[PDB]
């Protein structure tokens, strides 16, 4: 009852390279992921959280654009990505942590920069002190394989590698049950109907405009008023806004989940961009989580695009 090389090679064809880029096309993070649907890939949240643009590379070299993050869990360092198109990458069958015993053998597969690394090991413990639900392994899985699948001797995905998720030198993996729950919920929706929770951009002809809106929302999320006011014309700055931001940044920890950013209209010195995002409270006193559906006007000032008006509901 041991997973053979032939099976490992076949399962490895579902493992992909996940690369996140900043607005200047620089690589900010890179790791592994795996297909769990035709256009759905599981990975770590840390590999994509700072990616303005995210790309997936399959074992055959094919590169796919990421449309956005459809599910995520910060405490479990978990993310589910949706590609802009359905890919030819075969989804992997997911198992459960309920079948695991301590001492049982596992195989982790990761994609280096798009060739595979196979790491062998065993289950040390069915819990990890400090984590709500994690599995401890007897030895380490390399940083480059993070976000990749962990298989049992039957070939089912029982975990997801998560480099640095616990205390230093603790080797912990997240149970596949969490990804299976997301896949089951999303299974009831067609591909085109799956909704984005945290939007990632593509380097297309609309990038210059969509990025202003992406940057200004990201600045509110990072508690960065200097970047927030830098995204708008000098005219839009108000002392009252600056004061309101100080209270918001010190009172709460907030997540700004972007659903969509789209150019409505554009020209050489003027543009309109629509956007949808939610504000979710992670910590602090009472806060009513809410959705913002807006549209803003942009103008080119000394070459740099800036927001000169907005309307939100």
């Amino acid at each position: 009852p041991e997973l053979g090389s032939r099976e490992i090679e076949i399962l490895g064809e579902s493992v992909v390279l996940v690369t996140a880029y900043d607005e200047n096309r620089k690589v900010v993070s890179q790791g592994s992921g795996f297909a769990v649907g035709t256009g759905l890939f599981a990975t770590n949240y840390h590999l994509v959280k700072d990616g303005v643009v995210v790309k997936i590379t399959a074992g055959d070299g094919k590169v796919y654009d990421v449309d956005g993050i459809v599910k995520y869990d910060k405490a479990k360092d978990l993310a589910l990505l949706k590609t802009t198109v359905e890919t030819g990458v075969n989804p992997l069958k997911l198992g459960t942590k309920k079948s695991l015993t301590k001492g049982s053998r596992i195989v982790a597969i990761g994609k280096a920069n798009a060739k595979n690394t196979v790491t062998k090991g065993s289950i040390k413990s069915l819990k990890v002190d400090g984590l709500t639900d994690a599995i401890e392994l007897s030895a380490s899985i390399s940083k480059e394989s993070t976000g990749g699948p962990v298989f049992d001797m039957k070939g089912n995905v029982v975990g997801i590698t998560a480099y640095g998720i616990s205390k230093q030198n603790v080797n912990a993996v997240i149970p596949a049950d969490y990804v299976a729950d997301w896949v089951k919920e999303l299974s009831k929706h067609s591909f085109g109907n799956i909704r984005i929770v945290r939007k990632t951009l593509v380097f297309d002809s609309d990038f210059e405009f969509n990025f202003v809106v992406y940057k200004i929302i990201r600045a509110l999320e990072n508690e960065d008023a200097a970047t927030y006011f830098g995204c708008m014309t000098d005219e839009l700055y108000k002392d009252e806004t600056r004061k309101n931001l100080e209270v918001l940044f010190t009172t709460y920890d907030l997540a700004y989940n972007i659903e969509s950013i789209n150019v409505v209209s554009k020209s050489e010195e003027q543009a309109k961009v629509s956007y949808v995002y939610t504000i979710n409270k992670e910590a602090g006193p009472n806060f009513k989580n809410y959705r913002i559906i807006g549209e803003c006007s942009l103008i080119k000032v000394d070459g740099t695009w800036k927001i000169n008006d907005s309307e939100e509901k």
